[PDB]
């Protein structure tokens, strides 16, 4: 049994914090940490959620929807699972179909939702949930979405074939220099790990 | 499109720092972001690694090694894959085996290494690399590993092929939580089947 013992605030920002982290160990020595926190969640479950979009058409492979997006803190382009905050009083569930539409125009189904999982845990305390959703690229709905970006988003769409995402994300890296999320690459890996 | 225009420090720590991002968008305009920044290092290929490992036996079915430690900004036990910053001139393959041996204490073969993937990028710049590395669970070795040291790594081996179902087991515990790698990785192995 580990213990919290006491977090000292070190620098606050608007959307995040830097604490210090006084935590104690098994040998019964105080040892220290410096943890990054989101200002932004309070009550809930998790404070985001991360969405796996799964784009399904009759007689054809399976895609998977990504976004490609800059990000300040990596300098540059990213892609990954459509993301983001969970607004006070939505579901995962909820903050996962808007998330999606709004940044790809897809509306999909719920197919599963995660517990909350650690985004960071050696460095931050963001969790998230996964949640997977099916689109039925067939409906009429999803022949054209469209994007309701906000105002600091400029969001591109990427679709990659589910049974080739490895080698397609790959692909796209050597084609202009981008960084896949880790949590994409983690997918696609176990994908042709399976069996 | 839109690129770095300066990038100021607002706080920094013994590890890791907090600095204020300024961008431009598509259109020309100029916005801001508070990014997180490891004071550690740039020199390498990334951060640190993460390590997939996988231990094959002749008598089953593989295991994911995975490991359960406390994360004090969590403030709370996480079950993870082996992972650590990459020393300095140091490979990624190399802290990979390393890293795997010092937490888990399993000798294992280089399968295959990632591209520099980002942990955290809507909030950081940490990179890493997602190294794939198999166990021959058979040899004598691994018998069963001890893991060579300052801090309490317990280790924990799950089956591929039933991997997610596993780990939402273990996570209905108290402060428990699985890492969102480990659980796409978990997710894309039974969505595959
Ligand atoms: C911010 N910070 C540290 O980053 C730190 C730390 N204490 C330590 N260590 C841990 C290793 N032994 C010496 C002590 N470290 C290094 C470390 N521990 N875990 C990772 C890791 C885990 C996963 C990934 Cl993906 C990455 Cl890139 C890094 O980094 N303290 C006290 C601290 O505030
Ligand atoms: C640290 N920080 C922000 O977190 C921030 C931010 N500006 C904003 N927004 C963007 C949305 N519209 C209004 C402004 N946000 C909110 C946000 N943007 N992206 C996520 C997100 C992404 C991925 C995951 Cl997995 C999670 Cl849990 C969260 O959160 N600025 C300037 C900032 O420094």
């Amino acid at each position: 049994k580990q213990y919290i013992i006491s977090e000292e605030l070190i620098s606050e920002g608007k959307w995040v914090k830097l604490e210090k982290t006084t935590y104690m160990d098994p040998t019964g020595k105080t040892r220290t940490w410096e943890s990054v926190k989101r200002t932004t969640r309070k009550e809930q479950t998790a404070d985001g959620v991360a969405v796996i979009p799964v784009l399904q058409r009759t007689l054809h492979y399976e895609c998977i929807v990504l976004v490609k997006q800059f990000r300040p803190p990596m300098g540059g382009y990213c892609i990954e699972f459509p993301a983001g905050l969970i607004d006070d009083g939505e579901t995962p569930e909820a903050a996962a179909l808007r998330e999606l539409e709004e940044e790809t125009g897809y509306k999909g189904d719920i197919a599963e939702c995660s517990p909350a999982v650690c985004m960071d845990p050696g460095l931050s305390n963001c969790t998230i949930h996964i949640v997977t959703v099916t689109i039925n690229g067939d409906d009429a709905e999803n022949a054209r979405p469209k994007p309701k970006p906000g105002d600091g988003e400029f969001v591109e769409v990427i679709s990659l074939p589910k049974n080739d995402l490895l080698q397609r994300l790959d692909a796209l890296v050597a084609e202009e220099h981008l960084t896949v999320d880790a949590r994409v690459y983690s997918y696609a890996l176990a994908l042709k790990h399976a069996n």
